[PDB]
């Protein structure tokens, strides 16, 4: 009587136990198999982005907006409407015609890691080893993430880090088919018009002449042709710039020179990736605002094209023209009190998203 | 005993909290992780539609056959590429220069053909329509390019293969796929269902939920159930065919992909149209010629497009249309008899460049 429920029971919950192990089986395995469906999926979507971008030409540019920090709470932030992974717009909290809703390659959440930035740009140095030149630059007001994106702190690094790391991995490879790739380097700061070498502590005189090469390109004399060694080696050539460096509105210009010697045959690649951290878009506008010109430039302007006004934009001169993938980041912090300047920062982003197309060498000489 | 079996109850009221509970969790991470797979997916099916929109939707492609051993001795001309995009011929005896969006010599493997087609299959999966073509004059490839050979198969063949394995792939997103295929023949302005033997007539009216969509009557439309049956089907297609006299015979092959999602209860379909032109020469006279004029019209963006003056140009109509992809492979004879037509041939690709 007793004996007999219990043991009734016993079974009954034998069935469930077998049921909720085999359902629990199965959910482990469409759940295994769903995400890596979904890592596959991401991998041909951010690869037909790269090939898109591609052919829409060779002006990128890309928009991160900043969390607010453990200091921002009370701080009025302007409403923030992301409407697609590349379109998004900006309300002000207060009242409200103009443009608010703004398209660009590729708009970055504040939630987006520094990974996700630079998974994005590891494309364009890739490339850069085939023979391609790249420029990157930070844009935006102070305190959006200028710093934060393009350099790295402690904890996260930034673009520069982590390309450096990405540059000696691919090198090794290249090493193993017989190209012997060398890095070099290049750091300097335009602080008010004037370039200072971060390399060199000695103080000296740079200045920007058409690359006695060739007139397409633009080359720079007195700066310290440091011949990079190994990650660290750059690493350490990173805190030794940062230490000149100390600053929040300069324009810090490095220039990774790559170059490549095959065994197979004497030929030799071209990487002149340009990792540039601009600063000050709020108006003081040193240098940035010949930025601008040349960027309104290339959209009206054709084959003339201011070329001074800005130690920058001279620097940039191969970029500008022709054969160099350049890419933006839009920094904008997201408080209500820089609404303005945060759109600005957006307006200029139009124009960069309007730029004309540019053209690329196979670099392989 | 009756404390022994007092305690298991207690052990397995337990390890199925644990279990019921561990069943909660894994439920949530796959309903989100699918929502991810689905918008993961769905951004990926655009970027793919954008680039394919900037490669072009109506490509034009040629491909000049290599000489047959058979004709070693027949004479060719004067074939000089200009660069991958552009071809000239010159009668071994003005200037005879086209320039293509690809050009193929006659080294060019079957499967660097499909490298042209392949991303379009990943189209009709998408739920676009595509179109395959293989203008020329008989003996330029058209029968060699589409179907192929048994050691090196055309592009229907890969097309296949391919279909099948991105279906079994599309089957862990969720997405369940099925395969219709229709071949068939016009003829002096008339079709025939090749895959039946007794002769029925045919007729292309609307689609029953779709007036834009084609519908064809009594012709057969076998549901595919594996590559297996597809074989047997395609060699079936090869039967009531002979007059022999494909000279003047379009073959249409089109294999419709019918996918559904059950779970977001969403439908993709896309119809891929292999159609294998009749030969180009001046001796279908109305089809031929009209499937050119449909395609021109199209270019230059007419806003009426006489789709119903041919056979042709009406049962592909919905494939035709702005959101779907056409592929045109001229197939030409690298002789020197053949000269004067494999320049009409080619005249024709300069009309498209031109209309754009
Ligand atoms: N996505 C982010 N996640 C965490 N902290 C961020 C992010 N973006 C910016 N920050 C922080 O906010 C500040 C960004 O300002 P910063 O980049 O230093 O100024 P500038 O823009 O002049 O270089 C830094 O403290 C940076 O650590
Ligand atoms: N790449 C190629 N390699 C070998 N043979 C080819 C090639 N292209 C065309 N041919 C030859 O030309 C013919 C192709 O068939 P074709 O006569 O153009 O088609 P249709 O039967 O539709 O008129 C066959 O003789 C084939 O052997």
């Amino acid at each position: 009587s007793m004996h007999a429920a219990l043991s009734t029971e016993v079974v009954h919950l034998r069935q469930r136990t077998e049921e909720l192990l085999r359902c629990n089986e199965q959910q482990a395995a469409e759940l295994e198999t769903c995400k890596e469906q979904l890592f596959q999926s991401n991998m041909e979507r951010k690869e037909l982005h790269n090939t898109v971008m591609d052919l829409r030409g060779n002006i990128r540019v890309f928009c991160r907006i900043r969390p607010p920090l453990e200091s921002e709470e009370n701080r009025m932030c302007c409403t923030w409407t992301y409407h697609d992974e590349s379109t998004v717009e900006l309300q002000s909290i207060d009242a409200q015609m103009g443009q608010q809703i703004f398209s660009f390659d590729q708009v970055f959440h504040p939630l987006s890691s520094q990974s996700d930035i630079f998974e994005m740009v590891s494309p364009l140095i890739q490339s850069a080893l085939d023979g391609y030149n790249i420029c990157i630059f930070a844009y935006g007001q102070t305190g959006s993430g200028k710093t934060y994106t393009m350099d790295g702190v402690p904890e996260s690094v930034g673009v520069i880090p982590r390309t450096v790391d990405l540059l000696f991995d691919s090198i090794r490879g290249y090493r193993n088919l017989g190209w012997e790739y060398e890095i070099k380097a290049t750091f300097l700061e335009i602080k008010n018009e004037v370039l200072y070498d971060l390399l060199s502590n000695e103080q000296k005189d740079m200045e920007i002449r058409m690359a006695k090469n060739n007139k397409n390109d633009i080359y720079v004399s007195n700066i310290t042709e440091e011949t990079v060694l190994d990650p660290n080696h750059l690493r350490h050539l990173m805190h030794t710039a940062k230490m000149n460096r100390a600053s929040s509105r300069s324009h810090a210009v490095t220039k990774l020179e790559l170059i490549g010697r095959h065994a197979e045959k004497q030929e030799i690649s071209v990487g002149s990736i340009n990792l540039v951290d601009l600063a000050g878009s709020e108006s003081p506008n040193r240098s940035l605002s010949e930025l601008t010109n040349v960027i309104l430039a290339l959209l009206q302007k054709q084959d003339h094209i201011p070329y001074r006004n800005s130690k920058l934009t001279h620097l940039l001169m191969p970029s500008l023209g022709g054969n160099s993938k350049t890419l933006m980041f839009i920094n904008v912090s997201p408080f209500q009190d820089c609404f303005q300047e945060s759109v600005k920062s957006l307006r200029f982003a139009a124009s960069v998203n309007s730029c004309k197309m540019t053209k690329a060498k196979r670099n392989r000489y």
